[PDB]
């Protein structure tokens, strides 16, 4: 099976777009690929934050990924800082990364924020990764990882796999509620544009009620991204939740107003989130289970990472550690 | 418990009399008075591109050199940097508490990027942060180094204070231990330039493993000055060569500069160079005799590395655990 690597930020407030898009896509491919999920706490600290909140956010993220369907017996899930090899390879790869390559990435800035693309390269290359599902903002970072890998391989032989982007997109379409021309993003400052995965039925109703529609007369529930972006977004959200096709929903809402659509979307989404939240709280409140998942995952990750790091260290010429 | 000493040297190039005077000499003398930890910093060495076989051999050359100088593994912890993962781990963490501007303003980064224009890599830039991690891991009180590492030391103090101010008494704020003489031994044909173990012009350098005969010839050919009459007097501005020779003589013999000036009253540069050559030739012959005894004993070198990495890891793991707890990471099971 090809090896797939994904970094999970312990701070990202995930949305229904993240879930019904990429995450649900990947949950159903855990037997097709050897999937690795790395909770990237070492990347998180490039932005200063409260220590207690970071610890909590790491465990929140773990429980949420488990709740979404990431299975720790099928896939490898672990906390980045638990595997020393990440930092070790990161330092080594700094020495095969041009300063220029980092300065070109798209004085009071901390060095972690400057240097984290090299750590990301190490994160990926440690596991002989074949595929990396990246968003547009991470394309440059992936390209650097490929250039580092090829550069190192040209000097020392085929030590790393050259990773590839995972090209196919999920197919689910979730746009911002007050700005339906742009994608619903977990990075949005305006939280009224998004539905978070831990929101209750009342919060979801409130946000869907506010969602931008059009001034068509009569109001008509039809799919048209150009002229009816808001109504189309509501249809896409509903279709993604229920599995009903757009033409099926258009027929279902024949002669109905936008109030009735919004009510059905709210109910459908909250139906989905209530089951996700049950699983989340069950996992999140079981400290023993989470500790076992992290220990097992770090052990699996470490076994693989140590093999790659040993090959790297031998290639570079370091005197082998005496155990 | 005793206060802690930490210092390191790269296994790249070939250690010079400069490296001995500025650092190793002090390392040997501090072993009873403080709890001393000395490191072969192979992860720093790879910031300059080396052949893999050269790197491995140089790591073991450096280890044998420490032993030959008088670094006793029964008194001091001696280890190879890459054998202790905590250096890399803390070095990443400390990147997040170091400003880009602090690194871009470094003299060593600018001198190194000038000399290695075709390999201005991120490791060369990030060098000082790993060095800070090297020191801070061991609750280090004293860092014996040459003058050229003063700026790197200042940063490691700033990082410790900055981190401590946020999180509590996690690190000791280390202090430099720079000797009065021999802190910055200068090149023999270019006494305004520091003596460098990676100098192309070999005649600028006195190698620790160089043939003493070759070293005595280099001393005889060292540039002095046009003073008429010749006068053996300390003046770095107008008498750089003679000053460097006096500084070398002072550092080997332990005699002060005014003592040497009185000693060479009425004498000229032949006397000075004779006495310098004698002192240095004697040191290196002895040093190199001990060296081969250690260097060819692979079982002993293996044991020293094993024991040292064990002792180091115990200290480093303690510090990293406190650092990780303070910043907010979930503790490893
Ligand atoms: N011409 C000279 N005259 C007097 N002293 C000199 C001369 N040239 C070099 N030195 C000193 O020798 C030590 C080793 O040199 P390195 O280049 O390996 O030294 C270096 O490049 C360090 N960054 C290695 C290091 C890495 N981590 C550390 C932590 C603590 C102390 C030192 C380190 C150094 O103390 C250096 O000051
Ligand atoms: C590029 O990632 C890293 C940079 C520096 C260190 C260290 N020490 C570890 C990782």
């Amino acid at each position: 099976k090809p090896i797939v690597f994904s970094g999970a930020q312990p701070s990202g407030e995930l949305t229904i777009g993240n879930y019904m898009g990429a995450l649900r896509q990947w949950v159903n491919m855990q037997d097709d690929y050897h999937c690795i999920y790395c909770i990237v706490d070492q990347h998180a600290i490039t932005v200063r934050q409260d220590a207690q909140k970071l610890r909590k956010a790491t465990l929140d993220t773990l429980a949420l990924y488990l709740a979404c369907g990431i299975d720790p017996e099928k896939s490898t899930i672990f906390v980045q800082s638990h595997v020393p090899e990440h930092a070790q390879l990161g330092w080594a790869l700094n020495c095969y990364t041009y300063f220029g390559e980092l300065s070109r990435m798209t004085e009071n800035i901390n060095a972690g924020l400057f240097d984290y693309p090299v750590l990301m390269a190490a994160d990926i290359l440690l596991y002989q990764t074949n595929l990396v599902p990246v968003g547009e903002d991470q394309k440059q970072h992936l390209e650097l990882s490929r250039d580092i890998a090829q550069r190192f391989n040209a000097l020392y032989g085929e030590i790393f796999k050259v990773p590839e982007p995972f090209i196919p997109k999920s197919g689910a379409r979730v746009m911002s509620l007050l700005e339906p021309t742009k994608k619903m993003s977990k990075s949005d400052d305006n939280r009224n544009n998004v539905i978070g995965l831990l929101e209750d039925p009342k919060s979801v109703v409130k946000k869907i009620k506010r969602a931008v529609t059009d001034s068509d007369e009569p109001p008509v529930v039809r799919y048209d991204v150009q002229n009816k972006a808001g109504v189309s977004n509501l249809l896409d959200i509903l279709s993604a939740v229920t599995g009903q096709s757009i033409p099926e929903l258009e027929k279902q809402f024949e002669g109905k107003m936008y109030g009735h659509l919004k009510g059905e979307v709210a109910d459908a989404v909250s139906g989905m989130l209530t089951e996700l939240q049950e699983r989340y709280h069950r996992f999140r409140n079981d400290e023993a289970f989470l500790q076992q998942v992290m220990k097992d995952g770090a052990e699996k990750a470490s076994a693989h990472a140590s093999r790659t790091l040993k090959a790297v260290y031998e290639a570079i010429g370091f005197v082998a550690k005496r155990h």
